[PDB]
Order: structure tokens, then sequence, then C-alpha cells
């Protein structure tokens, strides 16, 4: 049982911080290279892939990531044939990928859109709003609506895709309102209300998991519990298949 | 008595919301497409017409010479004043539309400044008075803010980016003492913009309301006083005597 998550997006959005907060939940310098850390603990081995980048010229800035993803597929295609005859086949393909969106309060940057368009064709992308704590209530509500609109209008198929029922009753909910998940990621534990909790120490404490504070708990449950398998299935049966099909 | 402040930086940093904040203090916002200067004739004690110029984006796929459009505007005003410096109309007081002060917004990424940000700043400083500001100061923590301010100061110093108060211009040893504590100690101003008049201005935080003008909450008050009272004149003088003069010299 192996699950791979990857964080993508602009620099300085708390992508790296989230990775660690994510790991501390189930259980910070600047990213320069694509390094993926995996924790062999819940049965499951969850490895999260970090990334940097956000420059004077950003032409084809996605290729590096696309090369990596495609690199993981080719590897699985070579390892899909059980030459070593192993009961289980190691899978390092990117199942779920989170694209961090700067909460600019305006329309999505052209670069964000194109970047998501390319990846959506090759990987399961789940839109996320970084540093949600920055935005006000009315602001965040409107920003999500703006995001959902801009995405749908730009023909960006993101998980859960409409194409691939009880699930249809919930996919609409997760497509329709909840997403993109607005997250606050804090690596620090502070005892709040009698128990150790994770949260930002804003002079104003904000609880990373508290459903009343932010949607991190929702996103976490969504990717690690509810849709953990669906992600893997769509990765293998659609994306990966499409790769080898074009390859062969 | 015309005072001209221009707000610059990448999109979605709170520049426009701050422009309105500044006016609203010393007296639903859409994305800006064109450069628009807002003039509001308001009262030091006497009358003063300050026009706050607004700047769109900076934020795109390929950002080359994205400063060119602004340089062109700034230079457009220098040519205009050069054209109106000779009082053919024999005017007692001459209308001034030159950018005296220019605030540059730096996203609080908590990392080293983006190379584009540096390039953007470097060109402007050699044509105008730049004053480094950190947008959405409220996002950061206390320890994070301190580290970022120091980080910005270092990067700018290292890159040779002369911002107001310029190191080159102060002559007096006393002048240096005061100016060394404003650009080392004080800059860059960590500000929080708020338009909605709530009856003290501020940002509506869930935990509690945050006073935009409070010194204990943010450094907006400091920035206002600096650019409106203390150094308003100094900014103008350097603009006229050095920046403008340099342009006029090059024009020949
Ligand atoms: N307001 C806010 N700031 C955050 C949050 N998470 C991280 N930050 C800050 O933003 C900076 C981003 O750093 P990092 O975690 O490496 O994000 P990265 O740019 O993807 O590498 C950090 O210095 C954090 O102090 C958040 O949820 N809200
Ligand atoms: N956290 C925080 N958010 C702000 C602040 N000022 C503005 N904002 C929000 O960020 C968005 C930026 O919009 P705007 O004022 O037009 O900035 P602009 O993109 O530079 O024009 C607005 O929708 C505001 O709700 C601030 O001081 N702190
Ligand atoms: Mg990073
Ligand atoms: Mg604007």
């Amino acid at each position: 049982f192996d699950f791979n998550i990857m964080v993508v997006g602009q620099s300085g959005l708390g992508k790296s911080t989230l990775v660690n907060t994510l790991f501390k939940s189930q259980v910070i310098p600047k990213t320069v290279e694509i390094k993926a850390i995996g924790h062999v603990i819940e049965k499951m081995k969850l490895t999260v892939i970090d990334t940097p980048g956000d420059q004077i010229n950003n032409e084809n800035c996605w290729e590096p990531i696309e090369k990596y993803i495609n690199e993981q597929y080719e590897k699985f295609l070579k390892e899909e044939v059980n030459i070593a005859r192993k009961k289980r086949i190691p899978d390092t393909r990117v199942h779920c990928c989170l694209y961090f969106i700067s909460p600019t309060g305006h329309s999505l940057r052209p670069l964000d859109l194109e970047f998501m368009k390319h990846l959506s064709k090759v990987v399961n992308i789940i839109p996320v709003i970084a540093k949600a704590d920055t935005m006000t209530l009315e602001e965040k509500s409107e920003f999500k609506q703006r995001v959902r609109k801009e995405l749908e209008v730009n023909g960006i198929e993101f998980y859960p895709q409409k194409e691939f029922l009880e699930d249809k009753t919930e996919n609409d909910k997760i497509r329709q309102e909840s997403m993109p998940f607005a997250v606050v990621g804090s690596d620090k534990e502070y005892q709040v209300n009698g128990k150790r909790v994770l949260g930002r120490k804003t002079p104003w404490i904000i609880e990373v998991e508290n459903l009343n504070h932010c949607e991190f708990a929702l996103l976490r449950d969504f990717v690690i519990r509810t849709h953990l398998q669906d992600l893997k299935e769509v990765t293998h049966n659609i994306h990966y298949e499409t790769y080898r099909a074009k390859r062969l």
C-alpha cells in the first residue's frame, strides 16, 4: 500500500510547511530541488513530494514537473512486468497533486491557469488556496466561487472529475462548494483548550484542524480517507494507461 | 502644492485598497487595467493636492521589462515639467505631475526577494524615490515579520538598491544618524490596508478587529507620517534637484 502526494505552485505559499503539518497530522528552508519524503507509517507508506517555483521569465516552467511525473510512469511501466516476480509492485507515480493558489483576491494569474491545464491532462489536480488565514470571511467565500468559475470556464478537469450515483451526489458537493480547500498549515504544536493542537501563533491562536478555523481537516480527510483509493484508481486506469498507450 | 505618490508592485497585494486607505485617513475594488492617478484636494495645515497614482500588475507568464511602462510614465512627467518649466504663460506657481514618492509592495513570501522584484526596484530607484513596503503585514507572525524585514534590508543593501532616504544624498553626519535609523531600523514599513470604515479603520479579523492606524497592530501610521508630514518636502526636493535634473541633463 503506497500513496504519493505532490505539492505544486508559487514559491512562498506554505507548500513546504503543509507537507510537514500533513505528516504530523496522520502521525523550514526553501525548496530548491524536487525531493520526496515518505513516512512508513499510517499499513500505508505516504510519501509527499515537495517542489519550488516565480522568475523574470517563466516559459515552460511546468516541464520540469511534467518530466518527473512522466518519469514515474515510465518507471512503473518498466516495473509493471513482474520480472523479479514480486507479490506487490512498488508504485512511485503521483496519484494526487495539490496546486497552491495565491489568495490574490483577483482573477487567477494566467500562469496558474496554464500550469494547471497542462498537469490536469497528466495528473489528478486538487486546487488549494494557500494561507487562507489571510482572507476575511466574505473574501474567502467569493474567492472560492471565483476560482471554481475560472477553472470550469477554462476547461480544467480536476479531481474529482465529472466524467469518471451516491458518489455523484458527493462529487458535486466536493466539486460544487467545498473546493478549493482553503488551508492553514502550521508545523508548531501549542496546547490549546487543554490539549496539544497544531496551529499558527498569530498574535490575535488559529487551529489548523478546527473545522471552524479552516478547511485543512476537510482536505486531509478527503485525500487520505474518502478519496484515497479513487485517486489511485483514476491514476492507474486513466492517466497511466494513456501514457503507455501513447508510448506504445 | 502638488504631492504625487505612486503605488507599485505585483497584483493582488493590496495596493489599491491602500490607496483608498491613505486618502480615507489623511482626510469591492476591481483589478486595475490602466494607470490612473487620483487627485483629492485635501489639507501641512494649509491646503495640499496629493494625487495617488495607481499601477496595474507587474504576475504574468513572461515578465520582461515589465517596468518599462512605468518608467515611460515617470519620464513622461519629466518631459512635461521640462516643457512647462519655462513660464511662457508666466504662471506664479507651476503645476507638478512628477512622481515624488514611489512605494513598492513586497509579497511577504518569507523568503529571499524574487529576482524580478529586485530588477523592478533597481531601475526605478535611478529615476525616482523608492520606499520599500511589505504588503499584508497581518499575514505574518511577530517572529516572521522581524526576520523578513531584516532579510529585505540585507538583500537591498547587497544588491546596491538606493532607496529613499538614499545613502548617497545625505551629507551631514547628523543627517546620516537619523537616516541610518530610518532605512536600517524602520524600513520597510509593514502595513495593513483597510477601506471599509468600521469608527476606527482596520481589518475585520475573526479573532478580533485589527486597527490599521494602531502602532501596536501595524506600521501604517508610521508610513503615513513619514510620507505625509516629516519627509514630504525632502522627497519633493530630491525629486526636483536630483532625479528631474539628471533627466533634464541627459535630455540636453
Ligand atoms: N498566513 C499564513 N502564512 C503561512 C501559512 N503557512 C506558512 N506560512 C508562512 O509562509 C511562508 C512560506 O514558507 P513555506 O512553508 O516554505 O512555503 P513555500 O513557499 O511553498 O516553500 C513560511 O515562512 C510561513 O511562515 C498559513 O497557513 N498562513
Ligand atoms: N491580509 C490582508 N489582506 C488585504 C490587505 N489589504 C487588502 N487585502 C485584501 O487583498 C486583496 C487585494 O486587493 P487590492 O486592494 O486591489 O490590491 P491590488 O491587487 O494591489 O490592487 C483585497 O481583496 C483585500 O481584501 C491587508 O493589509 N492584509
Ligand atoms: Mg518550499
Ligand atoms: Mg490594483
